[PDB]
């Protein structure tokens, strides 16, 4: 999310 790219930010 901030290091894991989560997806649909
Ligand atoms: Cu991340
Ligand atoms: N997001």
């Amino acid at each position: 999310c901030y290091i894991q790219n989560c997806p649909l930010g």
